[PDB]
């Protein structure tokens, strides 16, 4: 079965969709639908866009409920929860600190860091869901929400839903470092995804890999760029949004604390760490269950 | 390639789990963990158990936020939204009307009276980083998650499989199923409805699995159209369960409009005089095996 691969730009990075058994006409039509949806998601979420739904909330000083879409509500909810579960390491309110670091020319003082830390905190954000509407609510006017670190994962999940709505049940889709697959590839086998150096089958799941994809990461506790020997983390989770959120959180925590969260939460994770000259690797038991022989 | 098949009781119905290739010690430990988790989900969601998390909320007359678990918040959020998207057909607040029909048939007057104690607009979910809440603006509101509890449990069982390093399985709770990977013959799990492969998806089939009435909230009466059966394939079994109930309540014509609009994978059976006829959405057909 011949596989069509579609590719384009979104959110400062790239997207891909591999779809077996679709003709040229259907391919062109789907590429248009895909790009249209991704552009919409970018318009929903981008901090690089002055007029995005999210930046409109960020510009607002209101402390009352601010209406948002179902997806916005869910992305924030997931981010808030995984934030708590990673001891605040994954923090969508860390924006003020990111800007402080030119995220780069001049290094901020601890005094400047402290001042900006006071404008952040996951405790300041609430999601309100009802049948016909939903809201974000902040209790700090200066709160700044940045969903950069989960936007690729959401986009990939949403691409998967689009495939389903289009009657496409076999696909591998990706946005930046986030991927989702379902069903069989061209050769009637579960989609294979290669990992930074092994191969996994993550059908029915999302996977996210650390790194910079747009054209960075700050420890919310210290208000400084991250350190540690953890050079790469890969998370497999039920959705790519979740995988993205865990991935960033774990990357911030570093090897020792990350493993503690991984163990407690029963996460499927693969880490590459640097030990002097060379590197060592670590996989949770849950991660190994996804490996293909 | 041998398949362990586990089975037990939960939520007034039965759960099932097919797992390829594991020894008896594993099968034994899993059964214990599965039953333990399903028991906890029942303690969370059951309208029978007077002391369930859900019944404690129902028992309260407070109109202020009531703390619940993440699962509870998410189940309710999904239920509220799919309720809206099925024009109120799927309605977790319909309990007062259900109880009314539990003696003698109520009049339309008695029905209209109880309608006043219902409405999806009365329920709010509040999510924060370290806690989350349900909130009702009507003390007498009664929440019943019977129609989604099976789907949630099947999804949660899938999460249990994953946390337990199991990559190939078919789990079911009542009419709700999830599957992943290859069965005891290297082929994707086959689900009889026509047969489908729904690996990586939830599926729910209409019907009674507990040991009652499905009420049309618009009329406040038992449903009485010619939609014999509806099956939904969705990203999760919770969603499938919720859609399935909504579309069953809506009946054939209205259900098809929702299915078209929302792009759902749905299979319907309707009664045409003496014979039946079938209908599949384009999306459902992508799951058919031959
Ligand atoms: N600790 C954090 N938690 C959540 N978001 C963060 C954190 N630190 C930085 N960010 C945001 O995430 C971005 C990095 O996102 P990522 O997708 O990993 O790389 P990039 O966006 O540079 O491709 C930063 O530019 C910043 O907007
Ligand atoms: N329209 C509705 N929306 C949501 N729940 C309903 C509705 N009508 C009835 N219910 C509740 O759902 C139950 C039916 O659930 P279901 O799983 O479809 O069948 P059963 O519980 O009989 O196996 C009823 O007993 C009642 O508690
Ligand atoms: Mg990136
Ligand atoms: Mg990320
Ligand atoms: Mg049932
Ligand atoms: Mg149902």
């Amino acid at each position: 079965t011949e596989v069509t691969v579609l590719e384009g730009k979104t959110m400062g990075t790239f997207w891909r969709a591999s779809i077996p058994g679709i003709d040229a006409k259907r391919s062109a039509e789907l590429k248009e639908k895909i790009q249209t949806q991704l552009d919409a998601d970018d318009q929903l979420l981008s901090t690089n866009k002055k007029d995005s739904a999210l930046m409109r909330f960020n510009d607002s000083q209101s402390l009352s409920p601010w209406p948002v879409s179902e997806a916005m509500a869910d992305i924030v909810t997931t981010s808030l929860r995984i934030g708590a579960k990673t001891d605040g390491a994954m923090d969508i309110t860390v924006g003020p600190l990111v800007n402080l670091w030119g995220f780069p020319v001049q290094i901020p003082s601890q005094e400047q860091i402290d001042a900006m830390k006071a404008k952040t905190g996951l405790q300041h954000l609430t999601v309100i869901n009802q049948s016909h509407q939903q809201y974000l609510q902040k209790d700090l006017p200066d709160l700044y929400v940045d969903l950069s670190t989960v936007g690729e994962g959401y986009a990939a999940d949403h691409l998967a839903r689009l495939m389903e709505q289009e009657g496409i049940s076999r696909y591998l889709v990706s946005v930046g470092g986030a991927l989702n697959s379902r069903g069989m590839n061209g050769e009637g086998l579960p989609w294979r995804v290669a990992i930074q150096k092994a191969v996994v089958d993550i059908n029915g799941h999302g996977i996210s890999t650390s790194g910079s994809y747009r054209n960075h990461v700050i420890d919310p506790q210290t208000g400084r760029p991250i350190e540690h020997n953890l050079v790469s983390v890969t998370v497999i989770a039920p959705t790519a949004l979740e995988a993205d959120a865990w991935d960033t959180g774990l990357m911030v925590l570093g090897p020792e604390k990350a493993k503690e969260v991984v163990r407690r939460e029963g996460l499927a994770v693969y880490m590459i760490t640097k030990e002097g000259d060379s590197f060592k690797t670590w996989m949770s038991p849950q991660f190994k269950s996804f490996l293909v022989s």
